[PDB]
């Protein structure tokens, strides 16, 4: 039952260019163990065959057999139904905050970088910081799966590695990318880091990196960069 994710090319129209969508699908494909494969597509010169299997020109999409599919939301929702147990098991996460912890950062963060008025950073970055200490306390409030155990260290602190547990979800796979995304940006044209006192979020990312599924899956810093180039540097 063949499966093909359609992504968006990177600056040379082969490597994995810069897009949250795409590696939010390609790590749902990774971690439902699926047989797979992955074909860039160069968004200014697209093949005629991707051109007539997406003749609406939407990315990404996923040939599923026969059948385009096409909206990340829908297609996930379609893998979550579709490769589901016992085959494959349900990633969706168990509680519905998951979804939700820090959905905000990343429009923030749009924000954030899309301003060029001088005036406005302060505010802005405010706001990234806010966005990012909710995830913060959702990440070190225990979950109820760890209900009332802990050792005397750290009391009251959870210790899972993700979102919602401690087994990679759809929110991970949603958040992640987008994550990603803020940290090397505004690194490199914002003067920006995660603060190192959100501890939640850095020991979040540390337990990402390390899973192949999470930073396989990643562009390029110099992608991402090139990426946000003309939107981001406008700030002076």
């Amino acid at each position: 039952p063949q499966v093909e994710l359609f992504v968006k090319a990177g600056s040379d129209g082969a490597k994995i260019g810069n897009c949250p969508f795409s590696q939010r699908l390609f790590m749902v494909l990774f971690l439902k163990g699926v047989t797979f494969n992955v074909t860039t597509v160069d968004t200014k010169r697209r093949t005629e065959t991707v051109q007539k299997l997406c003749p609406g020109g939407q990315l990404p999409f996923l040939l599923y057999g026969t059948e385009v599919h096409t909206d990340t939301n829908k297609i996930e929702e379609f893998l979550e139904a579709v490769l589901c147990p016992p085959r494959y098991p349900k990633l969706a996460a168990l509680n519905p905050e998951s979804n939700t912890a820090g959905l905000d950062i990343f429009a923030k963060f749009s924000a954030y970088i899309k301003n060029s008025n001088p005036a406005l950073n302060d505010n802005l970055e405010k706001g990234l910081l806010k966005a990012l200490k909710v995830l913060d306390n959702y990440l070190t409030s225990p979950l109820p799966e760890e209900v009332d155990e802990t050792s005397a260290e750290d009391e009251g602190v959870s210790q899972r590695k993700f979102l919602d547990g401690n087994e990679l979800t759809l929110a991970d796979c949603n958040l992640l990318p987008k994550l990603h995304i803020v940290q090397v940006v505004c690194k490199k044209y914002r003067g920006f880091t995660i603060p190192e006192a959100f501890r939640g979020v850095w020991r979040y990312l540390s337990n990402a990196y390390a899973r192949e599924e999470f930073a396989s899956t990643c562009p390029d810093d110099e992608e991402i960069e090139l990426a946000y180039e003309q939107v981001a540097k406008a700030l002076k």
